[PDB]
């Protein structure tokens, strides 16, 4: 009665202020099990860089009515993992280049994946993670 | 000093208040010259279905700065081409499609153009256009 869909690394453009942008490599992953889903980011070599996201099937309404989101909630961790998968295969000098952004904040972090093309960036997810 | 960049029909989406959601086939005019960015929207069948936008480059910082654009105001019209191109192109049952909308109120309408994905609506281009 539970399930990991994703345990990955992933390339991710860390933002904190106070410190220089970075790219890292973070270790994504994502459970599904009785409705909810649960995502962690961690470091492979940093014990304490710890993210977490939990959604229940009612946070997510609201998640779909903000971000244009266009399915239920069972098939929303396949569109994760879909953006996910084209950061980890972007190219420097790809266009259109997928990117993962991880904003620190305090006491919450604002994961997002941009599409950046010769013309825009356009956010595709945005999603709040807490630390733990 | 004067040049006409673009003259084609674009399928729009023209939605409006107490009417029907309707598909129309409507005419794009967009010129340039001195800078100036002017785009005209008609209907071969309506003599009194008219919109037109005029950007200037003062106008196109704040527009670039709303809509995440990468370009600067020459190579601006191009991006509009390109997208509305792809909705010219979008077929019945394209994953992904473009489409056009224009949004009419009352003085002003605003015209977008989205691509729609198999899990999200994206705005790529918001312009705001006026009657005549």
């Amino acid at each position: 009665t539970a399930t990991t869909l994703f345990w990955r690394p992933v390339p991710v453009h860390v933002k904190q202020q106070d410190r220089e942008d970075v790219l890292e490599e973070l270790t994504f992953r994502i459970l599904t099990g009785v409705r909810i889903l649960r995502i962690h980011i961690s470091s492979d070599s940093d014990l304490f860089f710890l993210h977490t996201l939990e959604v229940s099937e009612e946070d997510f309404q609201s998640l779909k009515n903000d971000q244009g989101i266009l399915v239920d909630f069972a098939s929303f961790p396949g569109c994760i993992i879909s953006l996910l998968e084209k950061c980890i295969l972007a190219q420097p000098g790809d266009s259109p280049r997928f990117q993962a952004v991880l904003t620190i904040r305090g006491g919450e972090s604002v994961f997002k994946i941009v599409e950046i093309n010769d013309c825009k960036q356009l956010p595709h997810i945005t999603l709040a993670f807490r630390p733990g």
